[PDB]
């Protein structure tokens, strides 16, 4: 629904226990992505190679970009740090772009004609997507507390 409902109350609840909560929520992200990565390792090894590029390779993006992202806001939403106003800003926006390009880009090489390459972009994707995220919260608590 839209126009009726809270803002400020569900944020406030939502900020309160995710930050008193902040050890349950860089352990929790530490393992759902060891975790993601890891089983995404054995379970990739069985492939030995990619072998296909079309059916595997859709989902593996759609599901890849979607959980990046989702899991972005979803984490950043439930626990913010500064965020200048609300609107967006320059470097806000970039990232969307960027996941545009990416995306658009990676599954266009993979239907593309020269196939064992396309993975690439999902990779780089989430390498800079996620680094950029935990270095982020890292950095910004390290140089905001006392250290």
């Amino acid at each position: 629904s839209h126009m009726r409902a809270p803002l400020d109350f569900r944020g406030m609840l939502r900020k309160l226990f995710s930050s008193h909560r902040f050890q349950v929520i860089i352990i929790c992200l530490v393992v759902l992505d060891a975790l993601l990565v890891l089983a995404e390792l054995i379970l990739d090894l069985k492939i030995i190679q990619p072998d296909k590029n079309n059916y595997a390779a859709m989902v593996f993006h759609y599901m890849s970009i979607t959980i990046l992202v989702f899991f972005m806001m979803e984490i950043i939403f439930k626990l913010f740090v500064f965020r200048l106003e609300f609107f967006h800003h320059k470097f806000e926006i970039l990232d969307a772009v960027v996941v545009v390009v990416s995306f658009i880009l990676d599954i266009v090489l993979l239907f593309q004609e020269h196939q064992f390459e396309a993975l690439g972009l999902l990779i780089l994707l989430r390498l800079w997507r996620v680094a950029r995220i935990i270095n982020g919260i890292i950095i910004s608590v390290k140089t905001r507390s006392e250290r």
